[PDB]
């Protein structure tokens, strides 16, 4: 990608989304979702939060390039646990980024 690295492999955190439904849907689906992200050197933002928007925009979106191309959908369910999950890993990877300076 342009100007993008990508980050190691993180383990797929149990996520509760405060409902009985989501909490079983999530668990029957987390598989699917993304387990590293995309992102740029961190100087090459004006702050953790351009970062991480960035980071979870770019990191949906291709991950939701290969699953199409797989024949596979996601519902809105989806993309929204999805960039929850996307989310937090960004902001790990910023973390590791950022503590290194």
């Amino acid at each position: 990608l342009g100007g993008y690295m990508l980050g190691s492999a993180m383990s797929r955190p149990l996520i509760h989304f405060g409902s009985d439904y989501e909490d079983r849907y999530y668990r029957e689906n987390m598989h699917r979702y993304p387990n590293q992200v995309y992102y740029r050197p961190v100087d090459q933002y004006s702050n953790q939060n351009n970062f991480v928007h960035d980071c979870v925009n770019i990191t949906v979106k291709e991950h939701t390039v290969t699953t199409t191309t797989k024949g596979e959908n996601f519902t809105e369910t989806d993309i929204k646990m999805m960039e929850r999950v996307v989310e937090q890993m960004c902001i790990t990877q910023y973390q590791r980024e950022s503590q290194a300076y």
